[PDB]
């Protein structure tokens, strides 16, 4: 179960089990294994590089991503650089950097690992 991608992005829940909810964005060192992603309320105290951090280190939240679904966040945030993701248990949010490449390595990752879990 361990890290295909770490990085530190900006964040909103845009609806938790199919529940709309209104957007608070905010940085959060995001975690991306085989399975799912991982928030963190901050980065890593070191070796960011390694994703996970100490073990000690408690996340704020994580979502499967067994048939989540991807898409320009276009229609829910005017940020420049957003990725909408949808979980199957209806859990929405935002991903977003001011960085296109970054975010664009994000979106890429994140639908291999959708795609190697049909
Ligand atoms: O003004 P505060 O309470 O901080 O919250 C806003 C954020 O500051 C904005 O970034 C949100 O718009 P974007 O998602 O388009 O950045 C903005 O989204 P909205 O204007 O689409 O509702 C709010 O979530």
């Amino acid at each position: 179960h361990e890290v295909e991608k770490s990085g530190l992005l900006n964040m909103t829940k845009i609806a938790q089990g199919g529940r709309k909810l209104r957007k608070n964005w905010g940085p959060s060192w995001v975690v991306l294994t085989g399975n799912s992603l991982v928030f963190y309320r901050e980065p890593p105290p070191t070796a960011p590089s390694s994703g996970w951090g100490p073990a000690g280190s408690r996340p704020e939240s994580s979502v499967d991503l067994r048939g989540a679904a991807l898409a320009h966040g276009r229609h829910l945030s005017s940020r420049r650089n957003v990725l909408h993701i949808r979980t199957i248990p209806g859990h929405e949010f935002l991903l977003q950097s001011d960085h296109e490449t970054e975010l664009r390595a994000w979106h890429r990752a994140l639908r291999t690992v959708i795609e190697r879990l049909v």
